[PDB]
């Protein structure tokens, strides 16, 4: 039989220290192709090792297609091939889109659904998985209004995370590194920050906040480890909840939920399954 492996690379949709992401075409269908830098080869290995262990399949997890290693004259080329989401990342989408109640809840419940699926151990199934780099750039928007979680290059089964989204116990190096629940709790902190980023873009009473990243008002761009530790650990700052949210029942409920993802004590934070239940009872 013919094994068609040619992918046409049509446009670059992302370029970074990680390498590049391309929109590609295989057999007439769009695919996304991540081409890894030498800097980030271990992220290709880790995601590939995870998918060789457990073939994750969930509506709110970016869909795996292939891991390719190709020998070159003097280098190895590493590609990860996934489903393609033409609307791009949640980070992108929130810059120039505002949300209503239904769209805001659909987005955040779909993220919670993907995250709970990663976190849960299923027997007979999947190992429990923590993401370790959850953020709005690592979430893609689908045409049906749900999102999917991407980038399992730092994931752990039972490179450091983006500093702006690191939990206090990562910044103060008290995290219990031998305890898998510790990594779930780090993802929940980051989820709370994503929930704040999305909620700001939900309109109520004709008001909306501009898109801003978490801690935009207290750290520089590309904040250092120390910059983040002083904000999150020493001063114990948390993102601002605007007064206008307290006129709106949905944003009032989402403020409470994000507070319960941001406790200093990791074991006080809500679980992804409890976040899902709370979100299903809003509106
Ligand atoms: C090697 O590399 C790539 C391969 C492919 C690809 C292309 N055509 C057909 C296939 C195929 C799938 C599955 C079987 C099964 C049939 C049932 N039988 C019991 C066992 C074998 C055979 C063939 C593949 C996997 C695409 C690629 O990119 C999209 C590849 O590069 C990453
Ligand atoms: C990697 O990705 C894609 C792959 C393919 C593809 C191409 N040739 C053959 C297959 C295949 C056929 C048959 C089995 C068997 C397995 C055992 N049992 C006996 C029943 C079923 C498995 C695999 C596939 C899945 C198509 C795709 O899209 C249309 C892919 O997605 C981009
Ligand atoms: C986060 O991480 C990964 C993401 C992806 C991925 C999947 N679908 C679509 C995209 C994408 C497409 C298009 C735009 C732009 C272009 C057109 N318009 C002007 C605005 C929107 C942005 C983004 C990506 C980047 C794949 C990955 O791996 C193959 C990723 O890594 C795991």
């Amino acid at each position: 039989r013919t094994v068609a492996r040619d992918i046409t690379l049509l446009e670059c949709v992302g370029k970074g220290r990680y390498g590049e992401v391309w929109r590609g075409s295989w057999q007439g269908e769009n695919v996304a192709v991540k081409i890894f830098s030498s800097r980030d080869e271990k992220s290709w290995f880790r995601e590939t090792e995870l998918y060789n262990t457990v073939m994750l399949r969930h509506e709110n997890i970016l869909g795996f297609i292939a891991s390719d290693m190709t020998s070159r004259h003097s280098s190895t080329q590493l590609w990860l091939i996934t489903h393609y989401h033409e609307m791009g990342s949640l980070y992108d989408y929130l810059q120039l889109t505002t949300l209503d109640t239904v769209s805001c809840l659909r987005i955040v419940l779909s993220i919670a659904s993907g995250l709970a699926h990663l976190h849960i151990e299923i027997f007979g199934g999947k190992p429990a998985i923590a993401h370790r780099d959850l953020k709005s750039k690592n979430i893609l928007v689908k045409k049906n209004g749900q999102c999917c979680i991407a980038d399992l290059g730092l994931a752990v089964m039972h490179r450091v995370g983006t500093k702006r989204y690191m939990a206090p116990e990562v910044l103060d190096e008290t995290i219990q590194v031998d305890c898998f629940d510790s990594y779930k709790r780090v993802d929940i902190w980051a989820f709370g920050l994503v929930l704040w980023e999305v909620a700001r873009r939900m309109v109520s009473n004709g008001i909306v906040e501009d898109y801003k990243p978490p801690f935009y008002d207290v750290v520089p761009n590309d904040p250092s480890f120390e910059d983040m530790r002083k904000v999150v650990c020493v001063d114990q700052q948390r993102p601002n909840i605007p007064n206008r949210w307290f006129s709106d029942p949905t944003l009032t409920s989402l403020a409470k939920l994000m507070k319960e993802c941001w406790y200093q004590n990791p074991s006080a934070r809500l679980t992804a399954l409890r976040i899902k239940k709370t979100l299903t009872k809003i509106d």
